[PDB]
């Protein structure tokens, strides 16, 4: 009734999911004598658990996986384990295409781990996902036939890549260069999830190419380039956060990354209007600290500058239409990520933020507290940054704000966390 009640478990009972869950491992590991009578009720469990899974309204489907993770990485057992790996990948198999969202993830980490369990075949089932994974994203540009695999299998593919890569990087390692030729042409899809994850498996193979250290990585750390080049020749809606997306991860310089994006950036810094930039604007902001890793040309003084003039529209309303301000907490997020990077970016110019900070502090309503949640921390690492010097900045009107609020774990911890950068006001 446990593993029964697990099944018919609402999405807001994951904590009684995970307490049956260790109950029953528990009642498992109770058994001290070898016998079967466990092993054929676990078999029939999962049989009915099969014959019984809901995928049209996504229920009683993740109590399988939660048996799975049940009968793997429990214990080191000689009978348990190997056996049924088979049984568990053909489930999650199964299980894979006839799910929606949400399940992929559940699906895929399972199998990671069942790559290298302890048990005896690991490079065979490894093969076969990578051959499905490939056959996948083998599309064409006239006769589509592998457009009905956008909707659910690509995303599935590319976790399931992700997985190999952080279970067995050394398997993955011959396909590299297939994942970059199978990424650069489809790189386009009808939603975000699959363009990022695919961003995320190439950090993934990117980290273990750095851990590898192959001989001429330059093949690749140009070719990457030259990909991102191409696409963003594209000049098409999607192409233009692609192209972010794919130098969302990258270590080392060789190429005019510092030349060929703040430009971009000035040339698509509103999609349509100043209120339909909600997909790209994230993106952007995660990577102007991207940017600013290599050359805010801080002693140039020709980058910093035009930092700062990208901001002047955000510094005020974002529509004609309402007078609203969606990005008016994560903009504070993006100077505050950028100071925490670089201080010697910002030391220059903080009294127009300081102004800013005021005139958001003035008054308080709950969207202004739902947009101050991070203030506190994005000043946090601004104070960080600058250091000792952020002295006269730090003398009146604003921590007397900043305690007229309700308390909140973010407030007490951005005020230790600048008085243990500052021992000035204690």
């Amino acid at each position: 009734n446990l593993i029964f009640d697990k099944l018919k478990s609402d999405v807001p009972q994951e904590r009684a999911s995970g307490a049956n869950e260790l109950s029953t491992t528990l009642t498992s590991l109770a058994r001290e004598v070898s016998a079967e009578q466990f092993q054929r009720f676990s078999n029939s469990l999962n049989n009915k658990i099969f014959e019984l899974i809901h995928g049209f309204t996504s229920s009683e489907k993740i109590g399988g996986i939660l048996a799975v993770d049940t009968l793997i990485s429990f214990y080191l057992s000689t009978e348990e384990l190997p056996n049924q790996t088979s049984r568990l990948a053909n489930y999650l198999r199964v299980l894979i295409p006839s799910s929606d969202i949400e399940v992929m993830r559940l699906a895929a980490n399972t199998l990671g781990r069942l790559t290298v369990p302890g048990g005896t075949l690991t490079s065979d089932f490894v093969e076969f996902e990578v051959r499905t994974c490939i056959d996948w994203l083998t599309l064409t540009a006239d006769n589509n036939s592998s457009s009905s695999k956008l909707e659910y299998r690509r995303h599935a593919a590319l976790l399931i890549i992700k997985a190999l890569a952080d279970n067995s990087p050394y398997l993955l390692y011959p396909y590299v260069n297939s994942i970059l030729d199978n990424i650069w042409v489809p790189l386009r899809d009808a939603k975000l999830i699959i363009r990022l994850d695919a961003a995320v498996a190439l950090g993934k193979c990117l980290t273990i190419i750095q851990d590898r250290d192959p001989a001429l990585g330059k093949q690749w750390f140009q070719r990457l380039f030259q990909g991102c080049t191409h696409g963003l020749s594209l000049n098409t809606n999607d192409s233009v956060h692609a192209t972010l997306l794919v130098f969302r991860e990258l270590l080392s310089l060789k190429a005019p990354y510092l030349r060929d994006k703040y430009d971009d950036i000035y040339k698509s810094t509103m999609k349509y209007k100043e209120y339909k930039f909600d997909v790209i604007r994230r993106e952007v902001y995660a990577i102007l600290p991207l940017l600013a890793a290599f050359d805010p040309a801080i002693f140039t003084k020709k980058y910093l500058d035009r930092i700062m003039v990208h901001y002047l529209r955000y510094l005020k309303n974002i529509d004609m239409n309402a007078a609203n301000n969606s990005d008016k907490p994560f903009i504070l997020v993006s100077i505050g990520d950028i100071a925490f990077e670089v201080g010697s970016s910002i030391s220059p110019y903080m009294t127009l933020i300081l102004d800013n900070i005021r005139e958001g502090l003035r008054t308080k309503f709950k969207v202004r507290k739902q947009f101050e949640k991070d203030l506190f921390y994005c000043i946090g690492k601004l104070a960080c940054a600058l250091g000792p010097a952020f002295a006269k900045h730090l003398n009146k009107d604003l921590l007397n704000l900043m305690l007229n609020c309700p308390m909140s774990d973010h407030m007490q911890e951005t005020l230790m966390i600048l008085n243990e950068k500052i021992p000035s006001l204690e």
